[PDB]
């Protein structure tokens, strides 16, 4: 149910492979100069009683045409059905000076859906 | 460098090699949990910073799954990396288990964790 | 426009007054034994170029019938629109001996709406 | 216990008085210019198990002088004993407008003691 393409509500295009060792690994899109590697794990054995599949991946905001200094990590749960959903929460951390270090981590949540 | 053996205030172990092209892979072994060995674990991070002094931004994945037990959850860290005299990596986590949908609310916890070579 | 009584997704409700300078009091429910007070603050002067208005609140989960010995505290802002709506994101926080405070806080979001 | 006067290792200033019905209420000092009004709860009858007091509080910065449109959440618990302290995370929540809403919240840790 994982391996594919995933679509946020803001736009975001995510293209994954979910291997059969627990592998994650895809690019992160919104053009070439906004494609980012992506890479992480998942539960490749997950509970029957109607549990969601645990997961997650990192995103560094690097290319080859820019640089933010800054990378993203989701965590969440993969529920498939027939509106099958990623649900996750994700940190963005920047890199700061020591100085400015209480202000290096933003927090939010994300949906994700294959429609 | 990135590169080496980590430790964190629970005397968990993190080895973790960075490569030329911003990956990062490595192992980890906690030290609390349901949890028995190591886990493989896989990030990115920044192989091109600011020169300013500032930090370099990082992240890396585990999925709480070995041959040994599945605690059916995976932990993400999200932090960044301070060379110097004390080198150390500060972080914020979240840990998220599965979970039916009447419980997802309570699916994910948060947290910090601060790493060093040394081993306290 | 903050004064008010709130819906979340989960069925509970919250009953609010903002104060002229910046307070916030009321009872949060989910029957009497299932109410709980609630205190915070939020601006009370907010932007005027569209953005929303930010405020707080915490509610410790004990009352005459029950102490679950936690509490939680919601960030995030009012937004006045066609609807008007609160979206937040939480903490809860669970009293744990000191080898178990890595695992004593979750994090969530919610979201309000006056129907 | 949690009454008094506390400290961070930033240069921030808390002081507060615990009510025998809960309540939180006090001032936090980041100069009368830089002192802001807080409001929170706490766990009136906590476990003697050796578990921490679990509790919550809100500022929102604005004053009679100055006003950053923002407002800080903190949750955690209170730990007694020699080395008391309080291990706090918290969020702070800023007015956004709609487009900016996905980077309006930042997270955070503090610990608070008596010296």
């Amino acid at each position: 149910g994982i391996t594919g393409t995933w679509y946020n509500q803001l736009g975001s295009t995510f293209i994954v492979t979910a291997g059969a060792d627990g592998a994650l690994t895809g690019t992160y899109e919104s053009n070439a100069e906004s494609r980012y590697v992506l890479t992480g794990r998942y539960d490749s054995a997950p509970a029957t009683d109607g549990s969601g599949t645990a997961l997650g991946w990192t995103v560094a905001w690097k290319n080859n045409y820019r640089n933010a200094h800054s990378a993203t990590t989701w965590s969440g749960q993969y529920v498939g059905g027939a509106e099958a959903r990623i649900n996750t929460q994700w940190l963005l951390t920047s890199g700061t000076t020591e100085a400015n270090a209480w202000k290096s981590t933003l927090v939010g949540h994300d949906t994700f859906t294959k429609v």
